[PDB]
């Protein structure tokens, strides 16, 4: 059993909010014609620049080519060795190594017959809970548009969000004021992410004035800069609210953790470089006794699937999750999409064998991007996901 | 899928050192008539008590009984709530949980028709360098009978060995520099074992005087009292050898990495709770990129083979390991034991499926053990394993 | 006066070591006619992907386009905002902020007929000392030929060199011991650097046996993993000589100033951003009292050209630098590359507009390459800059 | 180009507050005929002694006599060697340094015919909201004139104000309840001063006290002693508001940063030795993520110019700053005074070489003084900046 070839498909799809993604579809071929598939989930975040693909696949080739699919931490050792971990919540090494690695359980799954999920460790829950992200306002003008979206997602099943805030504190609990007003306690806003946009002191000046609207609030997310371990701890020590901080780096998270800088790790496959990777933080958060929240970049049902299965394989998530991407993207690149029923995220089916994912070669064209080089959009647009 | 029965039996099994050890061979059935076979190693250890396996079957029954042998995270997360950590080396639990978890290992790869290698994450390397113990010397009469083992097990291929010290630095001395005579730079110590018998300084100070013999020293192991993470940081910074300790809990593992206690986690499934565990505690270094040497209880062959693929799946084990019980107990459990060629283990072969063992019912009758009661024995015996 | 245009030209040029890098030399145009060059220096660094010229030109241009060359602080603030640092050594989004800001450099100079030299604050000395690096020996048979190197070079005027070392101690040291016993005081080696490879007390250990051989040793480089800033301060207490440690964005250096983590701040413009980048790293050393020597990542004369000036500039260099690229490139781009004299790299000519160097379009054409493409190397060939 | 002449002109121009502040203006002389001014901003603070001008001429030309005015890096150093930094507020070798950088600044632009502007990085905006002081009362009977003031400045286009307090806490009090009880949110006022003249305890004890008014509140300045960055860590701890901090040098500044003692470094050239000095101290603040105010000694248009420079090219100064000098005296020294326009510190004309000023020599005459001796002033009146 052994890797012959592999391909990279790059796919254009926009979202409800009108924020184009580039995504990246991989395909791990073998010598016993198995086919694993795999998804290098959303490019299109800083630093402004674009991998070349065709140079990318070849490099690939040359790691994976004739390795036996099985051989997970050897191949991750060697992925890790040629995309070094840089402590950056958006290193596109990390998405690349994510593909690999995903598509590799998808490739083992079904040859052995079996679901991802038996290759994770099973199962704890058949589906987690998951929130419908509203993204930042830097104006208040913004607000009634978003406030149309929970009423809609809401009507839909929807019945938790969370909310990216620190550029416009105002328009911030203009919003959460007019979703308490309208709903009361029938929404939930289970965390306010501030995207490391604010240095402590100022987040914790801020926090103090948001949770003034406490709907079910379950967590204040990366409250601080990035990498500022000690400006988390100062701040977990003055917030009643449970800490979260995303795992980008082993490293990085050693350090939160020495320090006892967060309450709870938001770990997602796509920033650690994958399944095996993220298996591997959240093991180290159960050692650490520390909470866990299954994060997201906001994937396709390729990646979505994979996240799903690792997500109902772990045993310390007490919290709301984040993947929603097939909810948000208008397009996907298969042909049955996860599915989401009541704010919860379905684990696939455990006899299908793989992922439980079918691509949709039609949709793969349609969606088909040249490359993955960038488009016209501002620094504001790219952190807050907006358009 | 799913477990219908329990099967527990006790063997008696002296080593050629005369020290006699007691095991419990593990079944576990399932409805499709699929069996997997476990070991909870060696439970002749302080305290000084005995599990009624009577009850014990009940109670792991009552776990497991109707449960899919996949749901390893799920069936862990019963066992350590059945059997909490307790911060202690030896805990009888843990020896419990591990031959249930090694037995599910067993159970799943035979189902899927693989080894149990392809079920931890693959291969890094077929076999890993072990070392032949010496047990400590309290008196110098003790020495010329250990020189003799030494001569033996190299001319049978051990080439590098390890030596418990402590009780008598005299002897310890005496021994090493008897070895380095003799032998000169064809036998390695790979490192002096204190079995937290020491105090830090009194350690530093023992430390200091072995050290003046450095046959290939890799290590010194246990220099400081159980869980004094601060002597073990004290030390770490006086010594300019690499310091080592068992894992025996996720809490004390979690310290250790807070405090930068060691340079070697000493991770082994039977101190831990099985091969989930481990990988567990072995991920959690990996994160804190610390290096791992994989420990022993020194276990029969089935334990031994669970321990080998575990070990060839880690990539950051850049020392000798220490698991070498098939060679140092005179009996054992199945038709074929692993095998030892020139100083190391060797993975079972990677085409039979699960463990790569086989047991042999009438080895099992023949060192069968009514239960697990002790025997005459001193404390001094059961912390050096000498009679 | 305004950015009107930009040009991105990728080059190949092979090393005498026979490692071949790739650069991108940098020019921007202005409404005016007046041009800017340039250089994004050295690629050919993990991780192994490569970034899109065509997709990065209009990236840069959309920043670009219509600015004020003068206005360095907000474009480097917008490049900042684009490329985000990312706590790593070899972020090629620092390269690329580096070819902008130090052909802005060049353009501004140009414009106001003066040298880059005037515009960063003049001159505390005329030329720097540097040294020509000896890459690391995995084996002892590379030891011949490096020997030949040092003898070579010594007689061509370089009396310093640098070792890389950590990964076979045993060639290390013997070339240390064939280079003392054949040159005596001749030669010396102004430091060993690591390379983040080892873990700290491991560099303690390595760094113990290595300084048996002082030729002159002016500091242990990279003796720690990447961001161990803990791991420096210890060895930095357990070591006489300096500490010294590159510089690859400001949340690091912070870092490792409140740490008082190291002795010597290893400054280049390439690793941090660019000339202004770089100038603020280096106040930042000056205000923290602490030492600074210009690193380097080995660039073309325009690049040297660039750095020369800065390093003439700093008052707090009093050791040995870096930078010898155009003595180790077997090519470069210019008509007259920049000038080094018994061991000294010379600031261009004062006199001469702008960076005092220019290109010579032949050799642009010479050197051409389609892309940044990778080609054939290992991950230990791309570590140590061999072949 | 080389430094021939060097003039120092006393002057004493009082305050509408009737304080009477001496500064000396400065005029550096150039073989090519081309002359920079500077300014050595308020020497009438403690120490109660003055410096000998007729001295410091020769002192200052043995320094400067015969230097390239482009070498500011050479030339400040030999400042600071001749002029140590001393770790006090008011040390007046700063205010002399500052003098001499300053006006090498307008030298060196007048030269290339630029805007001092864009020789220190551009601009990021074109003008700095600024606020009029109110100096502290230290009795009841003060209030009403200093209403008088705010009502007044209030008409003229300052909204923004900032309160020097720490004496008399309930006439503080009772100025901002009248303030707010007249002006409601008309007026702002940025910062209360302590100036250094409570322990932290006592200052945590005022700051709870004063915030009970909080116009548009932005810092809380110089809360502990001088120094004492223990004390501001733990009153950074304490409050919410952020605590600003004069950086008066280098090293006073590196042990802020490391002890994280503060969130708003107040950097102002006149305090640390000129443009030079600052830029350094902003970028230091700038790697260590810090937020930065322009600061004040309340400078006469040379002086302020200068500072507008720099001010308009920082890129972390996102709060109010304190330069009014010009509208607090009742004289000046040049033509056209820098202009203040609804509470904002407009950089002087970018098209206009040099400083963007020109001295009047019958103003240098009319306020012309013939040395820096003190008059009878008191330490209240000198802590105070009244009389
Ligand atoms: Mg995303
Ligand atoms: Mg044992
Ligand atoms: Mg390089
Ligand atoms: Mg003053």
């Amino acid at each position: 059993m052994k890797i012959t070839d592999l391909e990279l498909h790059a796919v254009g799809i926009p979202r409800h909010t009108g924020f184009v993604n580039k995504h990246v579809i991989v395909k791990i071929h073998t010598d016993e014609g198995l086919t694993g598939i795999g998804e290098m989930s959303d490019f299109s975040h800083l630093p402004l620049y674009s991998v070349d693909l065709h140079d990318l696949k070849q490099g690939l080739l040359s790691i994976l080519l004739g390795q036996n699919p099985f051989d997970l931490m050897k191949i991750n050792k060697e992925l890790t060795d040629n995309f070094p971990e840089t402590m950056y919540y958006y290193e596109k090494g990390s998405f690349i190594r994510n593909g690999i690695d995903n598509a590799l359980h998808d490739l083992c799954a079904k040859y052995l017959d079996i679901s991802v999920s038996d290759f994770l460790g099973g199962r704890v829950k058949e589906k987690i809970k998951v929130c419908y992200p509203i993204f930042r306002h830097r104006f208040s003008e913004e607000v009634e548009s978003n406030l149309d979206v929970v009423r809609q997602k809401l009507e839909q099943g929807f019945d938790v969000f969370r909310l990216y805030v620190g550029k416009n504190l105002d328009a911030d609990e203009e919003f959460l004021s007019r979703v308490k007003e309208e709903f009361g306690s029938r929404v939930r806003i289970k965390s306010y992410d501030f995207s490391h946009l604010l240095n402590w002191k100022d987040a914790h000046r801020a926090i103090k004035r948001l949770t003034k609207y406490d709907l079910g609030l379950e967590m204040i997310e990366s409250p601080a800069p990035r990498n500022d371990f000690d400006g988390l701890y100062q701040l977990r020590l003055k917030t009643d609210y449970p800490i979260s901080e995303h795992v980008w780096s082993f490293k990085q998270q050693q350090e939160m953790i020495k320090k006892d800088a967060i309450d709870i790790f938001n770990i997602s496959p796509v920033f650690i470089g994958g399944l095996t990777s993220a298996k591997k933080a959240a093991y180290a958060a159960e050692v650490a006794s520390k909470d866990v929240v299954l994060g997201t970049t906001q994937e396709l049902s390729v990646g979505t699937a994979a996240m799903a299965h690792l997500g109902c394989s772990l045993t310390n998530i007490n919290h709301t999750s984040d993947p929603t991407g097939p909810e948000l993207y208008v397009g996907d690149v298969v042909k049955n999409r996860v599915t989401y029923k009541d704010g919860y995220l379905y684990a696939p089916d455990r006899s299908v064998k793989g992922l439980g994912i079918e691509l949709d070669e039609s949709l793969l064209a349609k969606y088909q991007v040249p490359d993955l080089s960038w488009d016209n959009v501002t620094v504001h647009q790219l952190q807050d996901r907006t358009a």
